[PDB]
């Protein structure tokens, strides 16, 4: 089984493999006219994955219409064999592509082995069986006669145009979240996958073929984001943007989007489905348990470097337990080469320097830990914890996606205000560390609107479907006037 | 109202209606090849308020092709819009077609207009829209990963060959039943009316095309029964009987299908799903509220002039209960012929139990057995004494107003519910206070009715019949 | 009863109600600073029902202040009291404040009493009691302990920012929706009502007000609707439009809002609800009854002069049956000016398009055209045909009571229902007996109306929109 494993990283290791576009069921190459981005192991970054065939214009505009023209014969292809095509894909990919998939998601995105099948595997066959259920659900209407005599039905028809679907790096899984909701729907979808993830982006699409996923329903499109991106939005038939990143790249693209919209670019009010990260934080109150929240602070953190849209990324804790927890935290962390995986890409560890350089000549701040980088072989930046003088100071608003830690001291009496800050001062997820009820009821309230995510002595790293339809009822009336 | 009723009657009274076959959505007409029945008003025999073609052996065939060659485009058609016809079809004879169908029912069939509306109004429609709310149930049906991790649908299909509608002339809904049932579940239709509901048929049959029922879906095939049964049933393709009626007509039914499966004329084994008659009976208990009781049993036994498969026929009286409990009963009938019996062949075989009745020394007419056929079909209620509770007026079915009595000894009560127990009805009724002795009868007659009824009158899932389960079980692990 | 209206009637009419703006709970009037706009009779323009108060910048921005303020207190308000409010506030409308509510409608918005009966008091109620209902089985919420061992609850909130409810003119109860749906679910709300519904709009606020509503929960903010929409929009906490009305004020709206998103001025990205109109189409098939079918469209089109979201206001006919229909529906509407439309501006567009067939080759009004102002806004019904089927006049939207038709070849049926596929409607309805036809057009349309209608006219979870959901999860295991 490790056998298993080691044989698949071997084979992604010792060649690069050349990842083709996929329009209309059709894999296209590079064929000595596109571009090819080279996708490099995070870890060793000179070793090439994959040589990635970019999207042309031209290319983008065939995905476009593919997406069109398999249209009517999907939605019309009975949910029960839209289904199948699913659960299929996500049965083989526990199964016969179990090792491929997790080497590809291992090698391309940086993540160890746990780290892959908990994402790759797990998460991602459960998008697909969850939704399967969950639509199966929606689409359980039976006809029925009303009280008046009429006689109604209501159907659950897909959006009208094409969903435009532009998925993150981090998790595999959200990839197949990003293209299966839609499409389980009977939507199409021109498919945009992150750079640094194409391989097991790749591998998903071809798995779902293997499936019956019919041409055209799903068209995998890597290519230059703007590139790609201005020419999708150019179609009057854009539909819907199906959207996981960051904050700074949704605000670009809906920007775009509703630019198009008020010049009156679309055939209908387009929708936009996106999740974007936040500053998640952990709220230490005087008697939680310091162990505990101190271990729950390590992983929520510095987990996959804190390249979760639901990492914590702030920290408070009340000055008489500080020292403490700090201690406790640099222990272990010290304890657990010095680097617990790579970020990304050149970019993301560049960023994260400039964060740690930058951390250094601020006054207000200081570094009580880490700050160690290193990019001779692979993008590692260590586990870095950043002292904050004042609760409103930038690092602790502003995303670094990565692990790196931002704490401010509070004196604890001052309870109640630090609550009021946090909710005064975006995020995603958050946490209290507390025993006393009275507290945690407090900040359960006052924080109502600062996570949409709420953890009690849990770290804060821890439907949809119909977004992707609309509702069509027909009356029939009997009587004749 | 009274008004428009008038109307349609004096319409269908003014002439007679010629009742084409329908088949394949076209009214064919006798066109001087094809025999006619008369079919005429009950009431009033001379008057002819229809001449009904008959259909050939050819036309029959004809009907059976249609029934197959609409098949899959019925099936198929989505189930909203099959049960769309249904509801759209009790809704115009609830509303635009009410004074025809009320007419045609009354005229052809014997009833006064409470007996007509509420059988070819309220019943037929009830039958409609109870059928598309049952059936939506079963057609909600959603797909499931099971634990095993296999992915299953469950559909039901209709019967692969047609259906053979065989309907009685007594009430125009139990037609309506008869071929809404199985249509609504996607199987298509050969149907043989009664000779003498022709009228009130012709006029359901008509209202559902005028709905959108598509050609060939049920086929209108009035003639003679016996040579229509037999062509229907020489068909390969035979996949059910739809039939109410005699239990004789029945079993002569029963015994030509069953004779076809084993000399193997089917393709497929078919269902035979029948709704026969009973001798259905009261039995009052000494406990009992008698004049309730006698109510119940005047209108159990001689509305509509008994001609209802749950109509009672045997009463037993306790002896201490006896003369009050008929006193009461010929007085409330004095002080009122309710109407006719619907046929001549019904009218003489009355007037033999009661002429017979006469020569019997077990027997004595206590009221009644008065007949006149003059003008109409009229047979007036007839209370006959038997002097033993196994005299073959205890058992035999009359289908007119007539009914046996037997006294029993008050302390014989619990022997008499044995009696009926060991000695094949669909529906019968006590009438007591006493719980206990309800209860006793309540379960020693528990296999002797289908419907029992507790100090009311005996008078007061059939779809899963008509189609089939099939599952698909899809896998997707790779051995 | 009609002494009641005709007093309610008399009231309103005898002289000018004053309508003051209403922030924090407190009534403002023009105090001589204010613009004033004078809500006149529709079917009788000298006569001024109201004298509107006109907010000022100053005015929205108290009113903008008045929801932040109220904002705590109404969400933790438990939904007990924020429905009892509600349904105080329907319940005195259908009794109390009846004959006010119905004399407000009627005289402002030019309703007869039917039409404000079914608006202002039965749907405005409906409203209210539907989503008290549905938002109770909303908050119906129970925490779990999960498999894995931990405790969890879900629990919605309402919108951090305030909501802006722009309502139209033409039913009172779509105000009441617009402001009553956000609220109920713990938002605050801005409300600027139209113009011409001023009036039944204020006595709605004044209920509210006495059915308990606390002060700043909803803010009643009449005034010039680009500058009142300029200064809601201005503020950071601006958190959903509410929206019914027109394409191209929604259009303008959305613009702004979003305009205002990518400059950054929002501290959220607000929602946007809006139900705007449609070129609601009635398409009749060979198979139709005809009589039906005319009558439906003479209600689906001229109710009310046609001034519904819902409204038909185009029409497309089978040749063979053209001449049919049409006749029926002129001695119909000659048999029978119905009402006025809403105020000078429309009736002054109605005119232009009227004038304007007259003028285009491809248009022929076949009946009606005729207006006058002299006394009241009166268009009668008119029917103009187009010589094709992608005339401006088969999309462009009036909101009067003006039926454009096209004529089709009766075996282009199926193209006529690809043309209209092919070529944006709240509603649309079809015509006809046979299934097929039916089951074709049904599909084929699935994308060209919201609400399908099948020999039904094409007039006849939003709660969700202005909640949160927020998930807390504890777990009790220590590393
Ligand atoms: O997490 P993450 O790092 O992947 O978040 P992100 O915002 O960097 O990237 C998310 C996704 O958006 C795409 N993207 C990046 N920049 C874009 C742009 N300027 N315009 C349109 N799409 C863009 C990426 O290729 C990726 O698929
Ligand atoms: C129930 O309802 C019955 C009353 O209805 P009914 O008088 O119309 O009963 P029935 O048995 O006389 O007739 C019912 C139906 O069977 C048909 N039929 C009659 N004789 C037949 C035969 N020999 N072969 C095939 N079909 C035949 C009739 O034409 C009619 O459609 C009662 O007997 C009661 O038990
Ligand atoms: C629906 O309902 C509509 C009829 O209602 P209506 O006549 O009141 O429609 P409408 O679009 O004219 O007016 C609806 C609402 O929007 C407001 N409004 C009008 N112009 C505006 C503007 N330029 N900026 C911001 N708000 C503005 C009105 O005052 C009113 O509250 C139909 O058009 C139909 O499509």
């Amino acid at each position: 089984d490790w056998d298993l494993l080691r044989a698949s990283l071997m084979k992604f290791k010792s060649s690069s493999l050349e990842v083709p576009l996929v329009i209309n069921g059709e894999r296209i190459y590079d064929n000595n006219e596109r571009a090819l981005f080279p996708q490099t192991n995070p870890a060793n970054h000179q070793q090439v994955l994959a040589n990635v065939t970019q999207a042309t214009e031209k290319d983008v505009m065939n995905a476009v219409k593919a997406a069109k023209d398999a249209k009517k014969d999907w939605y019309n292809l009975p949910f029960y064999d839209r289904s199948a095509i699913f659960l299929k894909a996500a049965d083989l990919i526990s199964t016969k592509y179990r090792y491929d998939m997790l080497a590809a998601t291992m090698l391309g995105q940086g993540k160890n082995v746990y780290q892959a099948e908990i994402d790759c595997i797990t998460e991602l066959s459960d998008f697909f069986r969850y939704y399967v259920k969950y639509a199966s659900d929606l689409y359980a209407q039976q006809p029925v006669e009303s009280a008046d005599g009429t006689w109604n039905k209501a159907e659950y028809r897909p959006l009208e145009g094409f969903v435009y679907a532009v998925s993150p790096f981090n998790f595999t899984a959200i990839a197949a979240n990003l293209i299966g909701a839609p499409a389980l729907m009977g939507n199409t979808v021109v498919w945009k996958p992150s750079q640094t993830a194409a391989l097991s982006n790749y591998l998903l699409m071809t798995v779902l073929e293997e499936a019956g996923l019919p041409k055209g329903v799903i068209n995998f499109i890597p290519g230059d984001p703007v590139q790609v991106t201005d020419q999708v939005l150019a179609d009057k038939d854009f539909g819907a943007l199906h959207f996981t990143g960051s904050t700074n790249v949704f605000k670009s693209l809906y920007g775009k989007i509703q630019s198009g919209v008020v010049e009156g670019k679309y055939r209908d009010y387009p929708r936009i489905i996106g999740e974007t990260g936040g500053k998640n934080f952990h709220l230490v109150h005087p008697s939680a348990n310091i162990s505990h929240a101190v271990l729950s602070t390590i992983r929520g953190t510095f987990e996959f470097q804190g390249q979760k849209c639901s990492a914590a990324s702030r920290l408070y804790l009340p000055e008489s337990k500080s020292e403490e927890f700090l201690s406790d935290m640099f222990g272990i962390l010290q304890s657990q080469r010095g680097f617990m995986g790579p970020v990304i890409h050149e970019q993301s560890f560049d960023k994260l320097v400039k964060v740690i350089e930058d951390a250094k000549k601020d006054p207000e701040l200081e570094i009580l830990y880490g700050g160690q980088y290193d990019k001779s072989q692979g993008w590692f930046v260590g586990p870095t914890v950043i002292k904050a003088k004042r609760p409103d100071h930038p690092y602790m608003s502003t995303e670094f996606f990565g692990p790196i830690l931002t704490v401010y001291e509070y004196p604890d009496t001052e309870f109640n205000e630090i609550c009021d800050i946090i909710d005064n001062t975006y995020a995603l997820t958050g946490a209290i560390f507390a025993k006393d009820r009275k507290a945690i009821e407090y900040a359960d309230e006052k924080l109502k609107f600062s996570a949409g995510n709420f953890y009690i002595n849990d770290k804060c790293t821890g439907n949809i479907l119909s977004r992707f339809v609309s509702i069509r009822n027909t009356k029939e009336n009997f009587y004749e006037l």
